[PDB]
């Protein structure tokens, strides 16, 4: 019956289990099981796999073989003819901040992360990949269909490398193939501290007994610091670059410089735990680096949950937050804390919202300089503009003054992630995320569309008519059906993201059920949830819930001028207030006394 075990790729050692800090690992959360919830164990699933060969083969992988029926349309091509298009005028949202689009990302990237898989490097099958675009192992090449402009330029496919998987990372077979998660399932900041003892620890300033992160030295912003710059070359930070030769940046997980607006939201992470350790310090002189350092973890930890669950998720899933998400009622040992492997694919609704451009703004607003407005797509990797032009205040405005994407049927994801992406391996700006996500959620054997529906107890429409109705349009519906010819084909992925949004919210009804059981999930099943009593004083609290955004732009900026709600749409100057005008944290509550 149950296959209770495999582990190697899975970190080990014991718990302290009176000790008042999360480990890194996440190990030793839960008391009676462990490892759950820790970091490098497989992905959860809430439903069985479904690969071609029911083993480990995805949909598409045997061009005979088909599923349900039908032959599975090229990943591409639904990219081409679904999520694709040209106009830009008129696609953002009125009432979301650019910084609701890139807090979505923070958040993830705090909770999964399924690595590809290695198989060494000196190799030539990442050659024989990207060069020959011949299928097997683990090389799962995504073919441009007849007509597409990238076949005139780029050759013949794009490169993909199926995902990591346990028990090993090599030639496996028995048991249907399961993804690792390479971080955390808690929301605790992993990604700004690490989730490995290794990673955690280089990241640290262990010279100081200050408790403090370790920062760039060849580098400062206006007297504010950088996160250090990363150890390995070959870079693709200076790739895009080698005049300005600027490496990517050094941080508690490796996504961090996948785009300039992310390395500047952990760069302001990064400054507000040194500032609270500092701040700490002139409160309890007599406490040591190790307990500087954790106490401030654990802060940061807290201020992270509460933007997500009291300012962030209410405005993702809309009038569906109370329908999945209950009022906390206390810590529920019982309650799979582990993200599943869905969530990681539902998550990914954030790509429809990442508009084309970037902006950075001068002090008063104002556009910063002449070359202002970038184009998404010379941001990714790139760590020269932060250093070289302007530092992260100029970025930062741009979060607050500009608006996130709104996602439309008619048009799904920009160009600038959708035509000309670039990856860390690879040279160029010609990749597709949208035919990535779909190929990649065949590669985690992602059960379809309509499985999905029934999981959530929500209508399966087998006909185009009932697809119609579902989506609420007509055209849309027609061209799925052509590239599928059946609802139960539709990858989950753009089946989910394809639904129309759910009232105040920006997801629809599949993705809000998906997003809302995790969350719940997550926030239950954790030991040390910030409400959890126990975990932090009463009067710790009552000053906890007193943090925003705003406040971590004026505490860790040059920035004076902040809204007071950071993720609405927010017009300066009016919607715009004095630094001094918001709430700070107190932190007094975190004193103690000798005898
Ligand atoms: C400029 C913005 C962004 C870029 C350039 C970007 C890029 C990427 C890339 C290259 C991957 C890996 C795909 C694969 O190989 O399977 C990925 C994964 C992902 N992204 Fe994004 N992303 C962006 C924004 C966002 C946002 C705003 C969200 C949510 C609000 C989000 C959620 C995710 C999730 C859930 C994954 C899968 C992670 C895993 O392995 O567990 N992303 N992104
Ligand atoms: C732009 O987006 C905003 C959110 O979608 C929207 O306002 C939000 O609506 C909620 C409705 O519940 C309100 O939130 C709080 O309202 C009162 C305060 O007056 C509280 O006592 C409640 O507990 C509730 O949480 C706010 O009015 C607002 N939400 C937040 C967090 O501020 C705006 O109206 C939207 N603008 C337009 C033009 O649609
Ligand atoms: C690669 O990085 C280069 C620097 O890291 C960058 O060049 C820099 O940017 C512009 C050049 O276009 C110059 O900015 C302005 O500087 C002053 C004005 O304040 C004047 O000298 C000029 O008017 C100039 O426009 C920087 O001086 C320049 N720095 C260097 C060393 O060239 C490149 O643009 C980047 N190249 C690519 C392909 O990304
Ligand atoms: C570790 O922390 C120490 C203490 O702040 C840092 O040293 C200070 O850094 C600058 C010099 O670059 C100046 O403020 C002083 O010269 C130093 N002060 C003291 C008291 O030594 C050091 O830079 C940090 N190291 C890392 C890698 O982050
Ligand atoms: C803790 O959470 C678990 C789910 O992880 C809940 O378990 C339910 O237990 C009831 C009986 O009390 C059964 O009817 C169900 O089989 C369980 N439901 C689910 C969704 O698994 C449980 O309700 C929670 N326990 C407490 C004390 O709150
Ligand atoms: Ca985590
Ligand atoms: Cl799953
Ligand atoms: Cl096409
Ligand atoms: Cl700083
Ligand atoms: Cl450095
Ligand atoms: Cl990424
Ligand atoms: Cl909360
Ligand atoms: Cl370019
Ligand atoms: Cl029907
Ligand atoms: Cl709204
Ligand atoms: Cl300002
Ligand atoms: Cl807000």
């Amino acid at each position: 019956s149950w296959e209770v075990g495999c582990g190697a790729p899975v970190p080990l050692v014991k718990c302290d289990e009176n000790s008042p800090y999360r480990t890194i690992t996440g190990d030793c959360n839960n008391r009676r099981s462990p490892a759950l919830g820790a970091a490098n164990r497989a992905l959860a699933r809430w439903l069985p796999a479904e690969y071609e060969d029911g083993l480990a083969l995805p949909f598409g992988w045997t061009q005979r073989k088909t599923r349900n029926g039908f032959r599975v349309p090229l990943a591409r091509e639904v990219s081409n003819k679904i999520v694709g298009y040209l106009d830009e005028e008129g696609v953002l949202d009125q009432n979301r901040s650019l910084l609701f689009m890139q807090w979505g990302q923070i958040v993830d990237h705090d909770l999964d992360f399924a690595p590809e898989t290695e198989l060494g490097s000196n190799e030539h099958s990442k050659t024989q990949c990207e060069e020959y675009c011949i299928q097997g192992d683990n090389c799962f090449p995504i073919m441009f269909p007849k007509n597409d402009p990238k076949l005139k330029t780029q050759g013949k496919c794009m490169p993909f490398f199926r995902a990591g998987f346990v028990c090993p990372t090599p030639p496996y077979q028995s048991l249907a193939r399961e993804q690792i998660n390479a971080v955390t399932s808690f929301l605790d900041a992993s990604l700004v501290y690490g989730s490995e003892p290794s990673l955690a620890s280089r990241l640290r300033n262990l010279s100081s007994p200050l408790g403090l992160m370790a920062v760039n030295q060849e580098a400062w912003d206006h007297g504010l610091a950088y996160l250090p710059f990363n150890n390995k070359k070959p870079s693709p930070c200076e790739f895009i670059n080698t005049t300005a030769r600027v490496p990517c940046f050094l941080a508690g997980d490796f996504r961090a410089s996948e785009q300039i607006l992310l390395a500047t939201a952990h760069t302001l992470l990064l400054r507000e735990h040194n500032r609270l350790a500092r701040e700490l310090k002139k409160l309890n002189p007599h406490w040591n680096g190790e307990k500087l350092y954790q106490e401030a973890r654990k802060i940061l930890g807290a201020f992270i949950q509460i933007i997500t669950f009291r300012d962030y998720l209410p405005i993702v899933l809309g009038s569906e937050m109370q329908k999945w998400i209950p009022p906390y009622q206390g810590y529920n040992n019982s309650v799979d804390p582990r993200i599943s492997n869905v969530f990681t694919f539902a998550f990914r609704f954030g790509h429809m919202e990442v508009p084309s451009t970037v902006s950075r703004l001068d002090e008063n607003y104002q556009p910063w300089g002449p070359e202002a407005e970038l184009p998404l797509h010379t941001l990714f990797f790139n760590t020269w503009r932060i250093i070289k032009d302007g530092g992260i205040d100029p970025l930062v405005r741009g979060l607050l003054a500009k608006k996130s994407k709104l996602m439309n049927q008619d048009k799904m994801v920009t160009s600038e992630l959708r035509n000309k992406l670039f990856q860390p391996t690879h040279k160029i700006h010609g990749f597709d995320l949208a035919a990535i996500n779909l190929q990649r959620c065949r590669d985690h054997g992602m059960p379809g569309y309509n499985s999905w529906r029934g999981f959530c107890g929500l209508s399966q429409p087998k006909t185009l008519k009932g697809l119609q109705t579902v989506l609420k349009n007509k055209i849309l519906a027609k061209k799925l059906m052509d590239l599928y010819k059946t609802p139960d084909n539709i990858d989950i992925w753009i089946g989910g993201n394809a639904e129309p949004m759910v009232e105040r919210g920006r997801v629809g009804p599949l993705l809000a059920c998906l997003l809302g059981r995790q969350f719940q999930q997550i926030r239950d099943g954790d030991r040390f949830w910030w409400e959890n009593p126990g975990v932090f004083t009463e009067k710790q609290r009552d000053s906890l819930q007193k943090v925003s955004f705003s406040r971590l732009i004026c505490d860790n900026t040059h920035i004076t001028k902040v809204p007071l709600h950071a993720f609405q749409a927010n017009n300066y100057p009016h919607d715009f207030v004095d630094c001094s005008t918001v709430d700070k944290l107190d932190l007094s509550p975190w004193a103690s006394r000798e005898n």
